[PDB]
């Protein structure tokens, strides 16, 4: 490995999925850690074999600029802190890997891209599904016209949000989160509908409801259903939920056949099947090594901040629709650089 | 088989699913046939062993009143003709088995129930899913609280509608159909959401879209998506499609687990699974029989068929207006789901 990563935020996703993910990389390596807790970091640094000399925090973060071995930083902090460290990261002349959602604002999304252009460094959002062989296979068979003309997409993404003092979970603060289940996980359905169909929604409608007596959803929504229409005439209906167990299910209906992905966006072995009348590339690794190679070849990354912005913007539209009860035009010429 | 059935409409569903369905019954029997074609009726009567002496048509239909071995009639004609023969059937003092949708109007749905009460005969709608062991099993495990508190239901029901001169498919003609994919098959999703959740939607929202250049959907809709909310706070989002292949898929999300029915409402072996012996057709036929043989109300009454029709109307209204539609009108499924 010759591409150094600086992991910012040693939380659940970092510790459980990302750090272990490095094991399969073939270019990436954990060069430095960052966290508001040295004790934790220490144990971590040891654990993954990183010299404790590279354990920073949110104060001396900018210090990374003086370490050329640190090719890039990987933000894995609450959504609101995304833009802050993304820019500071670019200011230190380093490529950025930012987790989804890109940010809690469309503005910050644009700002981040700016900073990136400035520092002349790459900005990649954590859409691991864009590096999951299973999803890529689904996409392949759809493009090979095995479903025929696509007409109805259906998505659902849910998981029970811990009730343990909602004041604790940053996902339940509109400030740190930016939204409820949609921002957190529905985004997988939204994002998937787009790359599965290979096009953008031109119109959007939605509705949301959260129990008024549930302490968890005082700031962020629990359940929200959205419906979209595309230029090709394809349609979709999806939802995200914070009060029902694990659900990761996508269905794509064509005139020839129907595709079923269940689980669709899970951490381990996703399943896809077709109804007609992962060789050395787990998502995590492939995601990390994808930013590396992009740099090592000046080639554009598959999941740019422009894509992360498109989702955030759509997510706003969807929330707007749910708020007004009216459809919302989203036909603003966005275009997937590189494809889906 | 002491219950005599008079099959009205020897079409695809009658010939392919219903007639053969009798083979498994244990009370029902094919006593008479009815159809605007005695030639076929003949071949059919022979085929299933019915004396050609009982082959009627839409003119001498009422004649059935003079045959006491004829306990009931089974309407299997286009949706618009449902109410007409349902009432005439009751007028001849005979229990009625009417296929879904009950009718193309809420009024006719009420009228049919009236006629039924009058003739003091029973009225049962063809919701075979209410007699499918697989569905009943799904319902059982939900009631046993294996999913926990229900929060998100998802349904999809689709099948490609033949393009062969749409002036040929009574389903593509508003008057005979009453609606598009919703009336025809979405109804399974709507109906299933209700008996799976064991409650009624109090609010409804929907949207529909059909290609303006497709000859098929000039009168009836191709695809329509509807979202509903229930009293328990549960939610649902479903759709029906006339332009995409076979899809019969239901998912029910609880806080404990998730139920997946796929296929959910098929003719043969449906599948259900949870993530943390008999057959609908026969059981449906024998269900009307026994109900009579015991002065016991049937599980799928015309009141239930009306509720769906009324809901479908509110869903079409919503799709038309683009605003939510209140459906909290106190309906109640006597007996249960
Ligand atoms: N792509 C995926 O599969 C996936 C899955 C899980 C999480 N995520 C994303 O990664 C990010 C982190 O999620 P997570 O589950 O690891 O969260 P977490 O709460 O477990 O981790 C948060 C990290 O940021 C730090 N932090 C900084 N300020 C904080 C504050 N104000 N309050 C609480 N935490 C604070 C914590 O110390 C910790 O290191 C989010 O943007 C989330 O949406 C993506
Ligand atoms: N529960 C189920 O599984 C299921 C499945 C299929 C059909 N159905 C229902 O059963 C009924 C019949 O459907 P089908 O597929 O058998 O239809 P079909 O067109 O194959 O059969 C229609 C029958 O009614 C007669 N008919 C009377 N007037 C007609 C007219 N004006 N034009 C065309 N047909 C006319 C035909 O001769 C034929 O015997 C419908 O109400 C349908 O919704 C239910």
């Amino acid at each position: 490995r010759r591409f150094g990563y600086a992991i910012v935020g040693l939380g659940k996703y970092a510790l459980n999925q990302i750090l272990p993910g490095f094991a399969g990389c073939q270019h990436s390596r954990i060069e430095a850690l960052v966290d508001g807790n040295a004790e934790k970091a220490k144990i971590v640094a040891a654990e993954y074999g990183v010299d404790p000399r590279k354990i920073y925090d949110y104060s001396n973060f900018d210090k990374i600029a003086k370490d050329p071995k640190i090719d890039a930083v990987y933000i894995i902090l609450p959504n609101s802190l995304h833009a802050e460290f993304a820019i500071r990261a670019f200011k230190a002349g380093k490529h950025v890997m930012c987790e989804k959602p890109m940010a809690t604002s469309v503005a910050d999304c644009q700002r981040m891209i700016d900073a990136a252009k400035a520092a002349n460094k790459k900005l990649m959002i954590g859409y691991r599904c864009h590096y999951d062989p299973m999803n890529r296979a689904a996409v392949k068979l759809i493009r090979e016209n095995q479903l025929g003309k696509l007409g109805m997409v259906t998505t659902d993404n849910s998981d029970v949000m811990d009730q343990n003092d909602p004041a604790q979970q940053w996902r339940l603060r509109r400030e740190l989160a930016g939204g409820g289940s949609l921002m957190d996980i529905g985004i997988y359905g939204l994002n998937g509908t787009r790359y599965l169909l290979g096009e953008e929604p031109i119109e959007v409608r939605a509705y949301t409801y959260s129990d008024p007596n549930d302490e968890r959803f005082v700031e962020v929504e629990d359940r929200i259903i959205w419906q979209m229409r595309f230029r090709s005439g394809a349609l979709s209906h999806g939802a995200s939920s914070y009060s029902t167990t694990t659900t990761s299910r996508f269905s794509v209906q064509g005139d020839k056949a129907v595709l079923l992905m269940d689980p669709a966006t899970g951490y381990y072995q996703n399943l896809i099947s077709v109804q007609t009348p992962m060789p050395a590339n787990n998502q995590f690794s492939a995601q990390l090594d994808h930013l590396a190679e992009a740099v090592i070849n000046n080639k554009p990354v598959r999941s740019p901040g422009e894509e992360g912005m498109q989702d955030v913007r759509l997510i706003q539209a969807i929330y707007e629709a749910a708020r007004t009860g009216r459809p919302v035009n989203t036909d603003w010429g966005y275009v997937r650089q590189g494809g889906y």
